[PDB]
């Protein structure tokens, strides 16, 4: 596989989370699509508050924001003796760690660095600082390049033409480029992307609010639709292939993703339209046998009873699963940052972890 | 077929449209679900205004209100000569006809009275008046007694259990009780209905805003959900049967309904859940042979771009097909007011019009 494109060649957005001159820069996704604004945070409790807020969202972006938060602490602490610094590092690691104790990449970033700093406890203070900062950059860089690889892999296997996607797996879900967003962004540059359909994606509407804004921002050709309409456009032959991301893939390739991903798979299947999940290897948890092992988060009823600002329902019972589980059999294949994986995924996934 | 109930025993709501002491009463559907309020119209130009506003909606309720407007005129005309009274009746017929010059039942209703009055033009003035009033009541009564029949037919062929539905085909879509509405209201009274799922139904949200409130008012057990979640509650086996209205059935049983319906069809398919459509006999068009002979309406991009009041998207192209077409093979049966119809739909449907 060759990477034929650099980040700048693919999008014109900055990165979703960035560190510069002892400060952390985030695109403020709470202000989208109305207003595009980069926030600048120069304290950890501001970075921490920007994680709770959901100023930043996307697992790899919630990681990077955290990493750089520690970077921010390293290059910022007034601690003179190494012993003060380590007690203050741990203070900030706890502050950061207790933002959305549910989002899993956060815990990953914060530990990777926690262990590094347990590792070099005896080195000089100014040296440990360098190491922290450095690793924060690694973490982040790491994601963009996984995203690059995924893109170029995906652009090989998907057809030219009309693609339909779901929720938000663009640049803004990631450090930069996106998982899905990489693929379509590569296709666009090649010119194999004639049309991208977007499910607004209720209840949280992240398809309307973020995905249409960012693919639109880069001049890609986008048609926003209601979720109900996915089937119809499929019926009419207006969709050559369907790509979604995935929040968790498990051993047999079954996977969980934002609600309505199962709907699509079943439909993609009725019109013999190819259907692919895209995600890096870290999203694959080999621990879990099958889809029935993935716990289902229900969120507040208010997400359904309202829509944007406005209320739209009487007070009545609601069912708001934030994710569904799509059985492996509906997967044409699974794009990852170490290549495309085909049936049978059970075997070829363990293989994929063996070879890495 | 026995009718084991009256409308009073099945709903605690008024008739969507009603006519009483020389005045049209309609439930203001524009103020739901926030406020419940029956408006009182006294002048034909107000009744015509409430068809336009969409204060009133649903083909038979629109048909009933346009007829009752002519009832209004007959009992309110300051006319002295019959020559005058048939000038001013033509004048009103036009005011009514120029409201939503598509909605089919309005044409029907207006014409049925128009024909009746021409036919009996030789008659005495107050003889003719009485005939208009009598006739406007028939049109409203007929829809209700069809409704009541369907209701009782549908409660037969459907299973006891959790039922899932789409958009609003309840009391508020008819003169009284609804099509689908009648069915669940019958099952509820019999206690054969443990749960009724409600697809919120983007883009227009008639599920959330209308069906949830109206079936809620009658104390049914309901749960609103995002359209994206239908497939998932099917998958968990929380759905025993799916019932939907239809805005137009053609010869082969192919049919057209609010966008999302075809999606449900294909998903009931994949989980072997029985899928039924319910309509009066007048909602079947024998002229049209197959689904592909049905014109597909698009509506304003604003219906997708926004939600309740709020905007939720950047200005990007949209596709807002307001209705999909569901091919006949997905239909377990078609429930009507003259019984139920089984595959092959083509033949049993033309039969049913001869014997009627």
């Amino acid at each position: 596989m060759e990477i034929r494109y650099t980040p700048k060649e693919l999008t014109k957005l900055p990165r979703t989370v960035e560190y510069k001159n002892k400060s952390v820069y985030m695109i403020n996704q709470r202000l989208l699509p109305k207003e595009f604004k980069v926030e600048k945070f120069s304290k950890v409790e501001e970075v921490a508050e920007a994680i709770k807020n959901m100023t930043v969202r996307g697992a790899p972006a919630i990681g990077a924001a955290a990493g750089f938060g520690l970077a921010l602490y390293a290059e910022t602490s007034k601690a003179k003796t190494k012993e003060e610094f380590l007690d203050g590092f741990e203070k900030a690691y706890e502050i950061l760690k207790n933002t959305r104790p549910t989002a899993v990449n956060l815990f990953w970033a914060l530990n990777r660095i926690k262990k590094l700093v347990e590792e070099h406890s005896e080195d000089p203070l100014d040296e440990i600082k360098r190491l922290i900062v450095q690793e924060a950059y690694k973490i982040a860089d790491e994601d963009v390049e996984a995203n690059l690889r995924m893109g170029h892999y995906g652009a090989e296997v998907l057809p030219e033409g009309n693609i339909l996607t779901h929720c938000n797996a663009g640049s803004l879900a990631t450090v930069h480029l996106g998982t899905v967003g990489s693929v379509v962004r590569v296709m666009h540059k090649d010119g194999s992307l004639k049309l991208l359909w977007l499910d607004e994606t209720r209840p949280v509407l992240q398809g309307a609010r973020l995905s249409a804004w960012e693919y639109s921002y880069d001049g890609l050709n986008v048609k926003l639709i209601a979720d109900n309409a996915a089937a119809f456009v499929m019926q009419q032959g207006f969709v050559d292939a369907i790509i979604v991301g995935a929040d968790r893939i498990v051993a047999n390739g079954d996977f969980a993703n934002k609600i309505g991903t199962y709907m699509l798979a079943v439909l993609a299947r009725e019109h013999g339209i190819p259907f692919f999940a895209v995600a890096p290897l870290s999203s694959i948890d080999m621990e879990l046998k099958s889809g029935k092992d993935i716990p289902i988060e229900e969120r507040s009823p208010e997400e359904v009873l309202t829509c944007g600002g406005c209320r739209i329902a009487p007070d009545v019972p609601v069912y708001n699963p934030a994710f569904d589980v799509t059985p492996h059999k509906y997967l044409t294949g699974i794009i990852t940052d170490r290549g495309v994986v085909w049936p049978p995924f059970k075997r070829n996934l363990k293989k994929l972890f063996e070879v890495n």
